[PDB]
C-alpha cells in the first residue's frame, strides 16, 4: 500500500532505524510546521528528504496529506 497513510509510517520506521528519539521528531515536526527549521542528524535529515524534496528550501505544508499523516503517526507512537 502507498497512501499517505503507509507512507507516514514507512517515516516513522525508517527514523526508528535511524536512532531517532520521536517524542523530539514529533515536537521538531510541529515546529517546522510552524515555519521552524529541524535541527535533524544528517541520518535523521535524509529520511525526511526521501519524503519532502523540496523541505530545505521550501519547508513543509501542514496541509498536504503526508505531513497531516505523519503529524497523526508522530503522535500516536508518542502516546
Ligand atoms: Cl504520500
Ligand atoms: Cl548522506
Ligand atoms: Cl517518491
Ligand atoms: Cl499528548
Ligand atoms: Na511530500
Amino acid at each position: 500500500y502507498t497512501g499517505a497513510v503507509p507512507r507516514a509510517n514507512r517515516i516513522v520506521q525508517q527514523l526508528v532505524e535511524a536512532g531517532a528519539d520521536l517524542a523530539n521528531i514529533r515536537t521538531m515536526f510541529r515546529n517546522m510546521l510552524r515555519g521552524e527549521e529541524m535541527i535533524l542528524s544528517r541520518a535523521e535529515q535524509n529520511v525526511f528528504l526521501q519524503h519532502f524534496p523540496d523541505m530545505l528550501p521550501c519547508g513543509i505544508d501542514r496541509n498536504s496529506e503526508l505531513a497531516i499523516a505523519l503529524r497523526e503517526a508522530l503522535r500516536r507512537a508518542d502516546s
